[PDB]
């Protein structure tokens, strides 16, 4: 299972920073958190589950902005399309969020939030392309991804954009 990893920008002070993942099933687990002592953190998961996991993290017990966090984790043995990374979940409005296809195995991208983001991907040549959108104004972005006419798994996805 692909391990969740991300950097959001929150500078912890004299308060406690936790965190939640829920996992399809109902079972909950505690993700790893790394203070960078720096301006930000470090979140990590490792996934025993395939599909919708819902990541909450809270300082002094109470949400952070980015926060609750979905994502979709891929069953590894499985052909056929895929997509991962930190776009599909979580970015700073006016810097770039990108993520990857996987197509080792007719792609069709949009990207609709707040403000107007034209993806396109550019091939890596290794059986997977790398798409970037820039998305200007923070909010809820939903990115949808078909193969053939169809939704891949977890597609449309939903990414958080926020400022801080």
């Amino acid at each position: 299972f692909k391990p969740f990893d991300l950097v959001i920008p929150f500078a912890v002070r004299k308060g406690e920073i936790t965190g939640e993942v829920h996992m399809p099933s109902g079972k909950t687990a505690t993700p790893e958190i790394v203070d960078n002592k720096d301006g930000t953190v470090t979140v990590r998961y490792a996934p025993t589950e395939v599909g919708l996991h819902e990541m909450h993290i809270k300082y002094m017990g109470s949400h952070i902005p980015e926060s609750p966090l979905q994502f979709y984790v891929n069953y590894p043995n499985s052909g056929s399309v895929s997509a991962y990374g930190p776009g599909l979940v979580y970015g700073v409005a006016n810097k770039t969020a990108t993520f990857t296809i996987v197509t080792e195995d007719g792609l069709d991208l949009a990207i609709e939030g707040p403000s107007k983001a034209e993806i396109s991907c550019i091939d890596n040549k290794d059986g997977t392309c790398t798409v970037t959108y820039l998305p200007t104004l923070p909010g809820d972005y939903s990115i949808l991804v078909k193969y053939n006419d169809k939704h891949i798994p977890g597609s449309p996805f939903t990414a958080k954009i926020t400022d801080d």
